């Protein structure tokens, strides 16, 4: 595959994640890490293997972590399969996800052809 830049990468594909960031209030539930001792939830760690947020992956991005677009995309949907795993499917964080998962399939589809 092709060589990718910490900047080309930030470029080409911050711009996917601030618009998920900016879907308000549906981004809320994914801004940070799910803690499942404060929100009540004790078999959170039992069912989601792999946790993911936009956190984690907006500090990948800012430091340089991933060597090619694929690697981020496949964290965005890390984070939102876990979240349809775990929650049931007529859930406010379940639904949230789905609008998210809208967004993002609009936003990464140009970008992704323009990387390749
Ligand atoms: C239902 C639990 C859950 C949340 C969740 O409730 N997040 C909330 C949260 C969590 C923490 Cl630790 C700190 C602050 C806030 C602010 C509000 C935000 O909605 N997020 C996810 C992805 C889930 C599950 C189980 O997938
Ligand atoms: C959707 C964002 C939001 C939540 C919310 O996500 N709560 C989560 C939460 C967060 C913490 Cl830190 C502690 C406990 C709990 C349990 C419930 C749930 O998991 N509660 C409110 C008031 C809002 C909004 C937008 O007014």
């Amino acid at each position: 595959s092709m060589i990718f830049k910490p900047e080309e990468l930030r470029q080409a594909l911050m711009p996917t994640l601030e618009a998920l960031y900016r879907q308000d209030p549906e981004s809320l539930p994914f801004r940070q890490p799910v803690d499942p001792q404060l929100l009540g939830i004790p078999d959170y760690f039992d069912i989601v293997k792999s946790p993911m947020d936009l956190s984690t992956i907006k500090r990948k991005l800012d430091t340089g972590q991933y060597q090619e677009p694929w690697q981020y995309v496949d964290d965005i949907w890390l984070m939102f399969n876990n979240a349809w795993l775990y929650n049931r499917k007529t859930s406010r964080v379940y639904k949230y996800c789905s609008k998210l998962s809208e967004v993002f399939e609009q936003e990464i589809d140009p970008v992704m052809q323009s990387l390749g």
